[PDB]
């Protein structure tokens, strides 16, 4: 079972500090930021402590890493030009970044038209991706998949096929399929996954998915909000949140937790990884769970 979570990259230990903290959370793969997930910037490759990392992950039979852009780069951006053309070199030094560490998949909001329209902003995304995709390397572009808040890109299959299309170098690109976002777009995730993945096939292709993200939602199908819930305590649920995790369609493709941490009050928030895991292991819905989430 591929399972892990967002974990910390930061510190002197840097990818060696991942490891261990997706090891204390019982994980066996986990997704980074290779900085602050706030901003552009980055230490050098040397610094991330990449052998160590790797050592540790052999010890903890953690693989199948992801790396997920900042949520700042914004390639949709068609009236901020500093802003498009800082996201492009972004992210020609993340795939460099991201060889390094040895991840498939670099995950990356699409981007937001931010009032140009649906039209302007991707058109200007595959203007960035063909800048990005330029140079010959493995590392894929994992679109995810958004909730429509705002003016997001990637709110529906057709707009992530949209930008497969355009882009020239389009083998260089896959999905990220977030089971809030999908939900909050409108997706049946909850009661016809099944169908929602025959959907994704006929548009994109279910073997594009090379990252599932994995967390529940605090409003209902639709919302367009995306708040991420913990596993079973939103309006997916655990039932469908299991399934999905689970699923033959995602065995080899790393499933990452981004569900909130819990707390009395902002000083006193704990991560959830480790018991939600668990839960999703035993296959058995804990309610307990986020009582002793801030017990841990
Ligand atoms: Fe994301
Ligand atoms: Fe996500
Ligand atoms: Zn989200």
């Amino acid at each position: 079972m591929l399972l892990g979570s967002h974990v910390s990259m930061s510190g002197k230990k840097m990818l060696e500090g991942s490891a261990i903290e997706a090891h204390e959370y019982g994980e066996t793969t986990f997704m980074i930021y290779t900085g602050a997930p706030q901003n552009t910037r980055r230490k050098s490759i040397e610094d991330l402590n990449i052998t160590k990392g790797h050592e540790v992950m052999e010890k903890y039979g953690l693989s199948n890493i992801v790396v997920h852009a900042p949520y700042i780069i914004n390639i949709a951006n068609t009236t901020k030009p500093e802003t498009f053309n800082l996201g492009v070199d972004f992210l020609q030094q993340e795939i460099e970044r991201t060889q390094a560490i040895g991840a498939k998949d670099i995950v990356l909001h699409p981007g937001a038209h931010v009032g140009a329209g649906v039209d302007a902003g991707i058109n200007k995304i595959i203007e960035g991706l063909n800048e990005v995709l330029t140079n010959d390397n493995n590392v894929r572009i994992a679109l995810e998949t958004m909730a429509g808040k705002g003016t997001e890109i990637g709110r529906s299959f057709e707009e992530l096929a949209r930008i497969i299309d355009g882009v020239h170098n389009n083998e260089r690109l896959s999905v990220c399929f977030d089971t809030c976002h999908t939900h909050d777009a409108g997706y049946n995730v909850k009661e016809d996954f099944d169908g929602v993945l025959n959907e994704f096939d006929k548009i994109i292709g279910v073997d594009r998915i090379k990252v599932v993200h994995v967390n529940d939602s605090k409003n209902d199908r639709g919302a367009q909000k995306d708040r991420h819930e913990n596993i079973g305590f939103g309006y997916i649920g655990f039932d469908a949140l299991n399934y999905i995790v689970h699923h033959d369609s995602f065995k080899d493709i790393p499933k990452i937790l981004e569900t909130p941490y819990v707390g009395e009050d902002k000083k006193n928030k704990k991560p959830p990884y480790k018991l939600e895991i668990e839960m999703l292991k035993q296959q058995h819905f804990d309610p307990e769970l986020k009582n002793k989430v801030m017990q841990q």
